[PDB]
């Protein structure tokens, strides 16, 4: 997984390119920590009333949006996603004193004040409270606070994932892969996830030096990413990347294909790029493809791009990207592949407009006065 | 009682906005009449420790659960959550848990949205012990009719005037929302207490006169962002969608929470952007809203920053602002109704101002069994 040279000279490009290698590094770390993790988590997961909340701010909030439903379904446990920004402003709406809680806290720096504030609020509100921070900065407040507790097991990501770029890349993907591997090791582990790393390395290789812009370049003023279920979380992250790296010059939006029909589709104009992240689950994929057919037929957008594992007549009919050949991926695995395109697209839009992509607040109030 | 002023735009949307306070009290007084039937249906369900309660709808109807599910969860201590029908239909396996009983609260104006009916069928297919409470505006719709035809269901019909003729839902959404709150939290939200909300929203509408001033005005903004904390983010989302719908996309619209806004999305603020902040009435929560407002005011980069709040303060008064009519203290789910009055009427007048016709400004269902 050796990265090619970062010809743009940005940290962001380096951080995109070092992702496949970072992912496998993280999962081999989890293998080394597996007994310790099981000894911490197994007694918790045996509590039938356990709530597990995945929490982060900004990009870190989207990890939960992508994986929490899959984890709930897969494990049969009570996994949900609540951003740290909602926990901090409205703790009473989300923290239930009547059940035990395991709070999975994500942080690239670990220094957003909301990260430690949410942990403290959880401890205040929930009598039987446990923590698994997953973080990229050993020196961060979030990790430092956790080592200073006995209800916490903090998991450090590989050092290179402490992204220096303003926009998170390897931090989000590595934390997401790590969370998946912690709770679903039978499915996502240091062996199976090599297929995901290999395919994402192939995606990056397929894009060469990135100079052709991934989706190209055009005077679009609006971008919309669409994905079903948890892939909507990937669409949200993809939109935020565009927005951050273009300093808001390109307006960005996200939705699910089916949700998009209920009003939001009015945003599509002849200066709009629409990108569809097509599900690999055939039942779900039908809905993605029906919407793709509609968007192609509508003739409103500047460009409609389908990104899919499988080529089909509607996918191939207009602008499209077929993922490199691989085994069947489930949608949480596909999320990594889609993000490779969205990250690289956003980087190159930023550069093309002459921006500096690496460089393109909150006061915590106590619950008790 | 709550008699609307004349709808001088000649639009169904204006008529539907103005008849909201009256419709709310009509619905809650109906619930009073149905209370003992409701209680007979619901009390045995709510006694089930492991019950999941899902609030579901599409589009605007999805945002009801976004506004009220967390409050309902915390207020009642029951397992309330919101999942849009659009997610239930595409990814049922990710949301419908066969191991627990389910009560599905289905919102639908027509009751005929293919996704509404599909979500009901999928919930029945996936969840062995499944119950339904559709809240709907159409007596002849599938949601209502299927429910009354089955023993696992109890359907609640909204007042007839709330079957909105306008493309953009107004009285349908607010009346369904008030009804849902009244069903599950009648000790707090009821045909008595909610009269203060209807009264205040009637005062808001009166304060806007014939609406010709356009509410926030007619400046040449190109982007609008609504911000609200917690469940008010759902109100912000509905507010954004109304603008987008009624202007046929011409005004780009965004939503977020005040604290969420700092982590990237703030980059969207430019000198053609209007930012509207729905300030919490909760004394903890509002501190965060006001710190963010202060930051946006200090930045001075938006075309306009408008705070809407129950109480003025230096921060709120240091730029464009609207203070709500005087009333008793409202909780945030009550406030949502007040904020929506401004958002709906703003969107309607933006639409008309640009020469659009606001009243008039699809999905295939596939079987889970292939």
């Amino acid at each position: 997984y050796t990265p090619a040279a970062a010809a743009t000279g940005t940290w962001t490009e380096e951080e995109i390119r070092h992702q496949p290698r970072a992912w496998i590094r993280s999962l081999t770390n989890i293998d080394a920590l597996r007994s310790a993790l099981n000894n911490f988590l197994e007694p918790l997961l045996r509590k039938e009333n356990l709530r597990i909340i995945l929490t982060g701010a900004g990009t870190s909030a989207f990890i939960g949006d992508i994986i929490a439903p899959w984890l709930a379904s897969h494990t049969g446990k009570n996994f949900s996603a609540v951003p740290t920004t909602d926990l901090v402003t409205n703790p009473m709406d989300y923290l239930n004193p009547a059940h035990p809680l395991l709070l999975i806290s994500f942080g690239r720096s670990g220094n957003s004040p909301e990260s430690v504030a949410a942990v403290e609020l959880a401890n205040q509100f929930v009598p039987e409270c446990y923590h698994l921070p997953i973080t990229c900065n050993e020196a961060g407040a979030l990790y430092q606070n956790a080592i200073n507790s006995d209800n916490a097991f903090a998991l450090l990501m590989p050092a290179e994932t402490h992204d220096r770029g303003f926009a998170m890349t390897s931090s989000i993907t590595t934390m997401m892969a790590s969370c998946l591997a912690v709770f679903a090791p039978e499915t996502i582990n240091s062996q199976t996830f090599r297929d995901v790393a290999d395919r994402c390395q192939a995606i990056l290789t397929s894009l060469g030096d990135f100079s052709e812009g991934v989706f190209g370049y055009a005077p679009w003023k609006r971008i919309v990413y669409l994905g079903s279920g948890g892939l909507q979380g990937a669409a949200r992250e993809s939109a935020l990347k565009v927005l951050e790296l273009t300093a808001g010059k390109l307006a960005a939006f996200y939705d699910s294909p089916t949700g998009f029909r209920h009003g939001p589709k009015s945003l599509v104009d002849d200066e709009t790029l629409v990108v569809v992240f097509v599900s690999s689950h055939p039942y779900t994929r039908q809905y993605d493809l029906d919407l793709l057919a509609e968007l192609r037929r509508d003739n409103q957008a500047m460009r409609v791009i389908a990104i899919a594992a499988e080529s089909s007549d509607i996918v191939a009919a207009g602008p499209h990207i077929i993922l490199p050949p691989s085994r069947h991926f489930i949608d949480v695995e596909q999320a990594f592949c889609f993000l490779m395109y969205a990250q690289t697209f956003a980087l190159m839009q930023s550069l093309h407009m002459g921006n500096t992509p690496d460089t393109p607040g909150v006061i915590i109030h106590p619950w008790q006065a």
